[PDB]
């Protein structure tokens, strides 16, 4: 059937009876009233049963051996569905497929019922998910720590061409994967004041919110390692949240509990944008405060909570603990670790600081200013008074270091301060992270260089040793074996299965680049993939596409820097050329644009309306026929990505040079047989460098050109004046060609494009459509297109998250990865 | 060990492996980190497994055979713990006791970990729970329908002698008994307006709240019948509760969902008191609206949703459906049933009314005015506009009936109206229920007569056939076999086990009233019970009592009509007499008073403070010694009742004649070997009548005397003037003898007692202490005390809820009870 494992005789039988056990005893249903949803849960529970045994021994193991622990703090974990992934990592896929088949059910139909764990916005959240999978696969004693939002990223609905947001009640029917652990609930404090008494400061008169943990298993790839993702939930104490007496109402007091519990109710839907709301700051301290207590508790036991030197010496803390900050969201971990060590454990400042810096590491994910976290001091002042005092003290000592290093450099001092003066004083969280971490890294080579040359230049000059790079990656399990079994099979037919946990081995595919059968096969799976997606489209969304055309897709969050608008200009151009010479042949294309717009991002929502507007015109023009279709992919999410990427021919990664830190969708497309048209931005550079620029469609300004233009001054009118095709499009938008009933509908877009385009869309227009012509040319030659595809796939190995994690492990965490199978799952009951 | 069933070889082994399965697979723990709480859950899950099989076949059965269905609508279901009860009804107790013993655990210790399902206030809620158990035991196709509050009755804490309320987070660790059924979620409407168009009215522009059901199994006693208790939970729709667009905030919109979901957040803690809050009214319509849809859906399928006459003829609705209204809380079921039949199904008014009256029955539980539900019209007008119109129309037609029956009786018309004029117009829910039901019943013989003679006199004259009586009862399973296995065993040793489901058989115990061994045994279990309670006291609450003294207990909600104050006067009297003649012998007593005070009931909270105040003095007087102890039983609830009642010697049921509708605690004490001192009120009359007044300690005014006094006019000064002992107590309270630091602390109590005692405490004082002297006399003669006890126990049979339910069944529902074992639980998987 494929190498989804063995469909053993004893195990298919075993699976079937357990499926029935759960349907009866767990779901309390009988075959006569069971629905596909019930069948999905019975299966989910049956599958979950197989990893609890391994989950328990893995955790017990780490307790016995006591290795260094890695704590990945992130406010986002974009997990997606987990049924299939679990089957794949446990080699259960074929057996489950067989068993359910014998039970008369279609596993694929049941898999579609599982709700996505959308506790993420985009790249940053999904990176965290891929990392978890890789850390498990590499045998690291790692823990994912976050917030259990009851409402993840909103579900997007298109109404009249506009985006409509609606609550993502992903827990509505329950989550069979998580395990509530109310017995490990911890208290978290807010507000209050600071008392300075005799021997130390005291955080007093605080409001208490409880943090209840929920553990979700994270299985490594076929190695019997099952790590843990711990998500905190906010709960109100039953005392003060009722007991602070003297009139108000008993009923009201109980109803008001949903004020402390609002902390974990919803994820902020912002991608690369900072919103300084109090609720957000609360979420940030909540995950940090709860997590740290858990970390220290584990440390106090270790082998120190037995003997060792005997005296809670936190000197070995950094040797046993490593906490990675996914961006600045969990940045409060630094002053919080200090607070606990100094205020509670009573360590001297300097010893505490040494420990803190040695256990913390910070990862930066963007350079755009509006995404940078700068919290107003009056907010920190009210909500976390002691942390503000600690931050000021950290700032004081850090600046003294600078002054001593750069005597008399008074501007450098203000530039480097953690405190920003002006309208309102703010705290620069990024500056805090650099000061309190022993390592700072970018997510792509160019992005990392930009940090050193630009944004964090002064910090780099001060401590050059802190700055590193760790190019992002993706997990070959979910992003290849899971979503594209067809491609994984044919690769396996030639080079084996060892590449799934050793993606570099894909290079061996280079020697089949002239293999006639392989070329035919690679081309076949892609055709099968396109057919299945074209079908899904009519199934779930309804209104035909042509599977023979070039599948041109751009899927990612809607942003001005991502330039979906530039994609728009090209689409309209294609349209206008066809209308000019109708009876001239052109390579057919289905251009699919999908992504979510943050609810408050007006421009982004205007772009979504533009895309649908273009489709309204283009898709109903008889002269165009089936040569050009414009489709907006609704509710783009992980589960939808697993469907479109394997069916894509052309991947669009056209952000303005220097704005996309890395990107990961680009890597997803490369490993799945799509060719990339893009700019020398983020990881695109390393991808082209790995496949060879001849096998990539690069165009546009490089970073240098962008800066040259800025020195000069960007004037969009120039481009409008010298390019008639561009001029024609702008006047079409301006006159209502794409919006008849509301002719001025797109005035904001035009206005922006002509007067305040921060991402110089026009500057890359000419080189973009010219480059697009080159891909159309190559698509006309199936054999050569496929051979170039093979060159990309065979060369994507470097982009696996296993590589990324191995580097973090060795160069930052100080731990050694291991592909050693944990000693079976085998029963056991001590 | 006892007749807690057989500890079979095959089943103890089977139990143990399933206990281990759950501890591993369900709880995801290993013996080395498992806590008593984990052990309790493993067991709970193991036990629950045994009734799912029966649960499924019971429900399937009713679907096949299609008998008349009984729907018990109540806003309260005071369930308590359910582990032991389930073991008892499935004959699993000894086997579980053995198995857990072999696993090295103490079952009793694990049982104490289960949280109480406190979804009730007192009598009314517990009655509903006992009824459910009896309906299951009598094989009735019955369904309990209510609200799943996430916070039940508050947990009471005594601080400085005052009651402190704190949220009852009973779901904190989960509920292994319930089964969420999200797939059966239903919509419920609120607000909106009424449109009158061509062919009918339309309820329009309403706000939608979703009702999600949670099913809990209700097992009959050893007959393999497992009925269902369906509890609704409020959930916000994800559309409008987000989709009603045009600025407000996406985050805020999501946070605001906890506005629609507040409907099922907390139970109103009022016992016999009406609070006209909007939230309450919402709860009342919510349970009614959701339940009715479920009822009609089931009816539409039946055997009509196949064939029958073919034409949704609701003429057979009353032949297939019976809905019992537990008080007026679910009274909206009447106009709601009309709304659906008339507005949606399109039946003519008269045919609809006939159906409604024929399927609905109302049970009244109190005659005190402040407990009567009278909803302001402006509230119904805003929240349920169509229901108000329907009510007015029902009123119009009803009054026309009256006018026609009593021509010219204009005062009768206003008196009987469902609408009450005055300050604000109100709707008398009780009048509504009588008009729309074919049966109205009281809960005790005297209470039922009082309804006919007083409160509902006019209604009785109009339709004498509607009024009946159904004396309350209690379940012998929980209230005897479960809480007092020792007593159940010795009874079983003489007369067998058939009495558990046929309590009348207890009469056979009359022939052992002179049996020397029996008297010794009955006396022994009570001594063992007192010793165990005296121990629990020091274990969980701490500060000694004497097990040889007379256990004088009064446990029920704190109310002015219950007269805990009269009990107080007696206690102080005993104290004063001892202080007067220290070296005179008196029968030692431990008087225990426990109960909860509604948060807004100032007087009730003042009485709790008085009780503790008396104990502060009495319990620390050296001259008193161990002859008199005053203890306030904290957090009185079902699980606590199962502990005190079996250990009680004297039961206090001293409410003012005519105020306690029935009472059920009194029955609990009688069947558990306690003697009753009380007034001729509620069911006390029938109890004394059943045991013989010689075996009861009756005192005080009868109803007639109360009324005589009211004609005359009650003057408490008279009593104060003629009784020096009474005078001495009042002056002690007034001067601060019981409250030194705050001498005027009890001025409200004294003031009330002397000037506004609605329950004439003083009028029954003299006859009360005189009667108390008689019980002390009899306690001095152990042999005769025990023989009188045997006379009560042997004669309590009539007070089993099986008797009560059999009468409801035959005289109101029109169904026949059956003690037929359902065809085993045996596997099966169709
Ligand atoms: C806070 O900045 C970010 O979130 N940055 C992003 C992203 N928005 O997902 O992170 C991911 C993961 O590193 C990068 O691939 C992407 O280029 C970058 O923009
Ligand atoms: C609404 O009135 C009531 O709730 N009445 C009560 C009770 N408060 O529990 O109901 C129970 C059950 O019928 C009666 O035994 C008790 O005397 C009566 O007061
Ligand atoms: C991989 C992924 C992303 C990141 O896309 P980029 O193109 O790097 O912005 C965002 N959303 C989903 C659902 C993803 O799978
Ligand atoms: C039986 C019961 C009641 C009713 O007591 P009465 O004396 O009838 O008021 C109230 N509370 C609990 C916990 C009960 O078990």
């Amino acid at each position: 059937i494929s190498v989804r494992g063995l469909a053993g005789v004893e195990n298919v039988t075993e699976l079937k009876k357990n499926f029935n056990r759960h349907l009866h005893f767990t779901l309390v249903k009988d075959r006569n009233v069971a629905t596909p949803r019930d069948y999905y849960f019975a299966l989910a529970h049956t599958v979950r049963d197989h990893l609890v045994g391994r989950w328990i021994r893995t955790q017990q193991h780490y307790y016995e051996k006591d290795p260094k622990r890695i704590y990945y703090l992130s406010l986002e974990f974009y997990m997606g569905r987990t049924l299939q992934n679990t089957m794949v990592n446990l080699a259960l896929e074929n057996a489950c497929d067989e068993a359910t088949y014998q039970l008369g059910l279609d596993m694929e139909e049941l898999e579609e019922i599982e709700e996505d764990a959308g506790l993420g916005n985009g790249g940053l959240g999904r990176l965290a998910a891929c990392f978890l999978d890789s850390m498990a696969t590499l045998g690291l004693a790692a823990y994912g720590y976050g917030i259990r939002y009851e409402f993840g990223i909103f579900n997007q609905k298109i109404c009249g061409g506009w985006q409509m947001e609606e609550a993502d009640d992903w827990l509505r029917y329950g989550n069979p994967w998580e395990k509530a652990r109310p017995e490990f609930t911890l208290p978290v404090h807010f507000y209050g004041r600071v008392e300075h008494t005799s021997q130390g400061a005291k955080w007093v008169d605080t409001q208490v919110v409880l943090a209840m943990p929920y553990d979700t298993p994270v299985p490594g790839y076929r190695n019997n390692v099952v790590n843990t993702m711990r998500l905190w939930s906010a709960k109100a104490p039953n005392d003060f949240n009722l007991k602070d007496f003297n009139v108000g109402g008993y009923i009201q007091a109980v109803l008001d509990r949903n004020l402390a519990e609002n902390i974990s109710r919803v994820l902020y839907p912002n991608d690369n944008f900072f919103e300084g709301k109090e609720l957000r700051l609360k979420q940030e301290y909540f995950v940090v405060a709860a997590t740290l207590q858990d970390i220290i508790r584990r440390f106090k036991s270790s082998k120190f909570g037995c003997r060792d030197p005997v005296r809670t010496n936190f000197d070995a803390f950094p040797d046993k603990v490593a906490i990675q900050l996914n961006d600045t969201h969990p940045s409060l971990a630094i002053p919080e670790l200090m607070r606990v060590l100094v205020d509670l454990e009573r360590l001297d400042w300097d010893k505490a600081w040494e420990v803190t810096v040695k256990t913390c590491a910070y990862t930066n994910h963007t350079v755009i200013p509006e995404a940078l976290e700068r919290w107003p001091v009056h907010l920190l002042e009210t909500l976390l008074p002691r942390h503000l005092q600690i931050i000021y003290e950290i700032n004081q000592r850090f600046l003294n270091r600078v002054a001593a290093a750069f005597p008399g450099d008074v501007d450098r001092l203000r530039r480097m301060s953690l405190v920003e003066e002006g309208a309102v004083k703010r705290i620069n969280m990024a500056h805090l992270c650099i000061a309190g971490s022993h390592a700072v890294n970018g997510v792509a080579r160019i992005h990392s260089e930009i940090l050193k040359k630009t944004i964090f230049k002064d910090f780099y000059e001060l401590e050059p040793h802190k700055f590193q790079n760790k190019t992002n990656g993706i997990t070959p399990r979910r992003w290849l074996v899971l979503c594209n079994p067809g491609l994984a099979e044919i690769i396996a037919e030639r080079i084996g299965e060892e590449y799934i946990s050793d993606l570099d081995q894909l290079r061996k595919l280079l020697s089949y680049v002239d293999d006639e059968a392989f070329i035919r096969d690679v081309a076949k799976v892609k055709q099968e993939n396109k057919l299945k997606f074209a079908a899904y489209l009519e199934r779930e969304y309804k209104v035909h596409i042509n599977p023979n055309s070039l599948f041109d897709v751009q899927v990612k969050r809607i942003h001005e820097y991502k330039r979906q608008l530039l994609n728009c200009l090209h689409v309209i151009t294609l349209y206008n050329r066809i209308k000019k010479e109708p009876n001239k042949f052109v390579v057919p294309r289905t251009v699919m644009i999908g992504g979510k717009a943050a609810p408050g991002y007006h421009m982004a929502k205007m772009i979504i309306k533009l895309i649908t507007a273009i489709g309204d015109v283009v898709n109903h023009d008889p002269v165009v026929g089936d040569r050009l279709r414009v489709i907006f992919l609704e509710n783009y999410r992980v589960s939808l990505a697993e469907k479109v990427i394997p069916a894509a021919d052309l991947s669009e990664q056209i952000s303005t040079a220097g704005t996309e830190a890395s990107g990961t969708g680009n890597m997803k497309f490369m490993l799945n047989g799509a060719l990339t048209i893009g700019t020398m931005d983020g990881a695109n550079v390393e991808m082209a460098e790995e496949a060879g620029e001849e096998n990539f469609f690069i165009f546009g300004m490089r970073v240098e050109d962008v800066d040259r233009l800025d020195q000069r001054g960007y004037n969009a009118q120039e481009y409008y004046d010298r390019i008639p095709e561009l001029r024609q499009i702008i006047e079409q938008l301006s006159s209502g060609f794409f919006s008849p009933k509301q002719p001025d509908l797109f005035k904001d877009i035009v206005n922006m494009l002509m007067h305040h385009d921060r991402f110089k869309v026009f500057a890359d227009y000419e080189e973009y459509v010219k480059c697009q012509e080159r891909v159309s040319a190559l698509y006309k030659n199936p054999r050569e297109w496929t051979r170039m595809v093979i060159r990309n796939i065979a060369t994507s190995g470097k982009f696996s998250s296993d590589r990324t994690i191995a580097q973090y492990a060795r160069e930052i965490w100080g731990v050694e990865p291991s592909r050693q199978r944990l000693p079976a799952p085998d029963e056991k009951i001590p």
